Parts: C-alpha cells; sequence; structure tokens
C-alpha cells in the first residue's frame, strides 16, 4: 500500500553535487554530512549519477600515465552514470525488493523527467517498517 | 603504518545483539541508534554473527543452476530471513573479521574486495573488540590529508 | 589452428567420481591425487557433474535445516554442480581459453558427441600449450 | 586451533618472481614447477603482487556493469596491459589480499570462500612474503581432521 514517496529522504535533506564538483570537496562533504553517498545532478536538477563512499575508497604504460594525469579530479569522472532509480509512486515493498536484489545503499527517486525529488535508502525502509509496526 | 585499532569504533561505543534477540528489538535498535548494522555476540562476548539492515530487508513485513545441496540451503536461508523471529534467523554467522593490529590498508582492501559495510574487530580469543566501517576508513583517508 | 583435443588432459589420466560416491571419499580422492576438482560421471561415462574443492570447502526453522543436513551433503550427486559448461575436442584452444577467462572456472570438462567424458581442459593445460607452442 | 602457518607452503619452498620478470620467464616457471600462480615481490622480499594462470589467459598469444569514466578507463587499460604485457608487472594484480601466519585457519578458509581466490599470500608484520596458503592446503587441512 505505502509508497517510496511516503518514506524517502525528502529533497530538502539531500546533499547533492555536480559533475564539476571536485573529488576533494565531494569527499569533505561526504565525511562532514556523515553520509555514505552523494547524488549527482546537473544545473536543472536532472539526476546524472551517484557517487558512493565506495567509489572514493576505490580512488585512494604511457596510457596509464596519461589517464592518471586526467582523472581523480572531478566527481563527473568518478560517478556511476545512469543510476538505478524509482518513482515516488513506486510501491515501497517493490523498492525494498530492488534494494535486496541490487544491494545498493540507495535508490534515487526521480520524476518522469528524471529530476531528483528524493532518495530511498535502506535506513528509510527499515525505519518505515518500524513506524508502521508502531 | 596505521592500523584498524586507530580508527575502529571501540568496544564501549558498540551497540551489540545476540542470536536470541528479537527481530523487533534489533530493528528498533538500528533505527533508534541510526546504525546500518550490529555485531552479534554470545554471553561471553564472542563474535558469532553480523546482522545488517540488508538482512532486515528480506522480512515478509518489509518485502514480498547449483547443486541440490546449495539450492536447498539457499532456500532454507531465504525462508529464515523471510519469517525470522530472532536475530539468529537473519544474521550472517561467522563473519569476516580483522584485528586491531591489522594494517589499516589491508582492511581497506578487504572492504574494497568484499563490499561489506563493516568488519568486526576481534582479539585472539575471537571476542568482539570493535567495528571498522567504510566511513571510518574514508574518514581516516581524509584525516590523513596532513 | 590449435584445438582443445590437442592439449586437454585425456580421459585415461582422470580421477572421476559418481553421484553415489560419498563426499568424504571424494574429499580423500581430491587430496590424495592433488587435484582441484573432480568430474562426475554415471555408469556409462556420461558427464553428469563437476564437484570442486570449492564445493567441498563450502559444505564443510531448525527442524527443516536439520532435515536438509541429514538428507543432503552425504553423496557427490547432491554436491556436484549439475549440467557443467563443457567443450569438444574440436573447440578452438583460443575460444576455450576465452571461456576460462569469462567464467573463471578452473576446468572445462571435454565430452564427445554423446556427452561422454573424454577429457578435461584446465587453465594449466592452456598455459602449458602456450609454453610448448612458443618453444 | 589451527593457523594458516600450520598448513601454508613456507618461504623456503616458494617460487617467486618480480615485476621486472618477463612474461616468458614467469609462464615457463608456472608450467615447469606445476603451480597455478606466483607471488610477486620486490628486491627486499616485500609482497607487491600476485600473478595467476588466470592473468596469463588474457595474453594475445593465448586468447586472441556500466561504471564511471575513471573505472572504465582503468579496466580497459588493464585489459590492454594484460593482453600485450612483456613483464609480470603488466599482468599482476597489485596489492593482493593477504593473511598472517598466525591468522586462524578457519578465518583464512572463510576468506577463501568469500573471495573465491585460489591462494592467499602469507606475509609478516612488515609485509614481507613468508608463505602461500592455497585452497588445496585448506582442504587437506579439512581432511587431517580425520581425527
Ligand atoms: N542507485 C544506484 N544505481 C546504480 N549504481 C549505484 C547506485 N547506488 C550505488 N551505486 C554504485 O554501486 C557501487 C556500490 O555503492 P554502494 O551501494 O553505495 O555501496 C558504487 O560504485 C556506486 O557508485
Ligand atoms: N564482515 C562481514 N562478514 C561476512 N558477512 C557480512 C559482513 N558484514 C556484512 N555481511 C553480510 O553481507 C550482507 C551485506 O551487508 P552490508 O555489508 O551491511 O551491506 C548481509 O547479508 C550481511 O549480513
Ligand atoms: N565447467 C564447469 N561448469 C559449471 N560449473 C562449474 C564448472 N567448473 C566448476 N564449476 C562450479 O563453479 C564453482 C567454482 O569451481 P572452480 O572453478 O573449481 O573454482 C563450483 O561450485 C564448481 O562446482
Ligand atoms: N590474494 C589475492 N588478492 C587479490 N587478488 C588476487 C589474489 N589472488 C588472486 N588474485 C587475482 O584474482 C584473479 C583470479 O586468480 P585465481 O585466484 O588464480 O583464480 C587474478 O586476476 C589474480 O591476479
Amino acid at each position: 500500500g505505502y509508497t517510496v514517496g511516503d518514506f524517502m529522504t525528502p529533497r530538502q535533506n539531500l546533499h547533492v553535487v555536480k559533475p564539476s564538483t571536485s573529488v576533494d570537496d565531494a569527499l569533505e562533504l561526504l565525511v562532514e554530512k556523515k553520509v555514505t553517498g552523494l547524488p549527482v545532478i546537473d544545473d536543472n536538477w536532472t539526476l546524472v549519477g551517484v557517487v558512493s563512499d565506495y567509489d572514493l575508497l576505490a580512488l585512494d604504460n604511457e596510457l596509464q600515465k596519461l589517464i592518471s594525469k586526467t582523472y581523480g579530479k572531478v566527481v563527473g569522472d568518478l560517478m556511476t552514470p545512469s543510476p538505478l532509480v524509482v518513482r515516488d509512486s513506486t510501491n515501497l515493498e517493490d523498492a525494498a525488493r530492488l534494494l535486496l536484489e541490487t544491494k545498493f545503499r540507495r535508490l534515487p527517486v526521480v520524476d518522469a523527467d528524471g529530476k531528483l525529488i528524493g532518495i530511498l535508502t535502506r535506513g528509510n525502509v527499515v525505519r518505515a517498517a518500524l513506524q508502521i509496526k508502531r
């Protein structure tokens, strides 16, 4: 019965970044807001990626050298493009099944134009089950 | 030259549970204490499992070719997490663990390999002495910008 | 222009087990002959399974779980992976190498037209082939 | 009660190579000594990598997710390096997962089950190579509990 929209971390609570955001600033934001990942959007709040603390932890012949010179600079290069995402209308049980299958920490929630309206974490879902039981 | 002990959340600060603990209690404990997982210990403080929010996601309330043996086994485990009443039904028993004296970067590479949110830290008696999370390692990373 | 048949470990060299072979027996065979896995055949040498040192390593509602414990994990037939990925002696060595790369499997059993075990192609076989050929 | 050290292949029995070891030398070695992989060390016997028969399978002469930009570039360039490598450095996995000789055997065993690796190189406190624990060593250990 319940939806993603019911229990998702609302837009107002999100710590977003843009492809151009420096990897060091994403790192610092991540450590300071004590989150485990950051959604990535463009200037019109279209969701373009996700950057996990996993990605940052992973970060830390001529081809290798020219690659090293070019990346490890901006979120845009470190982010997983085209993330798996749900709708606010997506049924909550269904979403939880998606978390179970993908093992992802979070499923960003977008509208029909791919704009970022929320994030559904594991925490969201278990808290949900709790508030419901209560 | 740093180790797990330098950044692990220490024993006193840990929120633990036991296999006998009810699913309701552990859920309440995760959500109230805003943690993503809990170590599972016996009465002697011996680390016997880890239970993660991921494990909770399988609950009937929340959601919903291999050998004959592996198939049956997997299904029995699925039924157990689906209708589990105590932590023991849900946890992953015998977790991968590290020592306080494990080189920090080995722990990091273990976290990269396994993708686990956390590694329980035990002494040589297999007693629970801490928890190193991905967040701790990343915060160690930043904190060594020095 | 090299084939699996050229470099596989032939049938005559193989240590096999049957689905009725006890798991403990298989464990002993594996250790004693120092191999990492065993092909499983029936009485007519039809390849019916693979059982790996991995499977043995792994195997080493309380009531249901118990029942499952007693009923299975006794013989190879319940522990083997059924319907293994296999090749033919005519399979190009490069395609087989590439299948080893894709699947990460230690061995591809080699079977004839009737599905009878005639060999095993391991990573070792492929690496050795590369040595022998280079020379 | 058993440890990795109880069943590992010890330092004195190990076949090893370096990053600068040529692929031909390494392959020859694998074949000749009948092992499925080689620890890679530097001049001070610090463990710096592992090269496996798996890694040699990628060689041009043998076999010829949707991720971030960085990761994809790395994966490709690593694939090219393995395909055309001349030295072990081009093929090896650097910084492998490792255990201590005093690591409990069952913990090592569980690590082998989770990662599916064929072997865990065994190092001392300073990262020097002191052994190799294979899957085979573990299953043998499992049999030794015939007692
Ligand atoms: N919703 C998502 N869709 C696609 N990829 C994701 C998503 N969430 C995380 N990832 C990626 O999956 C990996 C694991 O991230 P995490 O789930 O945060 O541990 C990282 O490489 C992330 O960038
Ligand atoms: N240190 C660990 N060793 C073994 N399994 C684990 C460990 N940590 C978590 N798990 C399990 O791995 C799955 C994902 O947990 P998490 O790491 O919290 O995403 C769940 O089934 C956990 O019970
Ligand atoms: N050729 C094969 N076809 C299908 N499954 C296999 C094959 N070889 C191994 N397996 C299974 O894959 C897993 C890994 O085996 P191994 O490749 O021996 O590490 C074990 O469960 C094996 O039983
Ligand atoms: N202990 C280890 N730590 C990290 N990577 C490894 C380890 N052992 C093997 N690998 C790599 O994993 C792949 C499979 O190797 P194998 O375990 O020989 O099948 C190869 O790319 C190896 O280089």
